[PDB]
């Protein structure tokens, strides 16, 4: 099938160091580094789940993406979730051709270095959905 | 005790055959007939993924723990994930004694049949998590 794993859950948190911390000590879990991704305007740490990962997200520059949800979201949040695809181009043009209201129009470079796609919550989904070339 | 997988992502959704069509049929999706788990107040339909599943979830009934997430998300959103731990009883006792604010007390049957305890967004992680007992 073209629809493929869930590659990771994106938590945006007001405190990465606090929040992968919280992951590490208090639940027990495989945590990384914090890694500065200057490109994407974000400093993620990744909590290896085994079958997937979680992305703790917090701005990196004055101009992050997620900088807007965290005035919103004081606490953090669940922000998006990404899901693999076979092939992103024929992903994206099956999508414009079932005419979706969601897509995001533009395939970019995205934080792992693969194209990916964003769907917003304009179709019944309920959630960002961002899709990524496997 | 030690922390295991994700067993799956909840999303709320306002409309649950208008969400689970399109995982199917947008998306391509493997997905669940609806559900309804009247113990608990929702309805679930389950998107397989391969690796973990979506819960997409709607209340059932007047009272549903998720109908006032949806009154503040109308069009629904990410309500909380689901990690596995070998032993819910070790982890309540081990989470009781690290002082942690988050923790919900009350060990419940959850929608599988399995123990489930629910730690909030009051410790630095930036979400509601359910841990369940593999
Ligand atoms: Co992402
Ligand atoms: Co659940």
């Amino acid at each position: 099938s073209m629809l493929g794993r869930l590659n990771h859950v994106a938590i945006a948190v007001p405190d990465l160091e606090k929040a992968a911390a919280f992951y590490k000590n208090i639940l027990g879990a495989q945590v990384s580094e914090a890694v500065p991704l200057p490109e994407h305007g974000v400093s993620v740490v990744f909590v290896n789940l085994g079958n997937t990962k979680m992305e703790l997200l917090h701005p990196l520059g004055l101009d992050s993406p997620i900088a807007g949800f965290l005035q919103k979201n004081k606490a953090g949040g669940m922000h998006h979730i990404c899901i693999e695809v076979d092939n992103i181009n024929a992903a994206v043009m099956d999508l414009k051709k079932k005419k979706i209201r969601s897509l995001s129009e533009e395939v970019k470079i995205g934080a792992h270095g693969k194209p990916v796609i964003f769907l917003h919550p304009k179709d019944c989904g309920g959630v960002l959905v961002e899709l990524e070339q496997a």
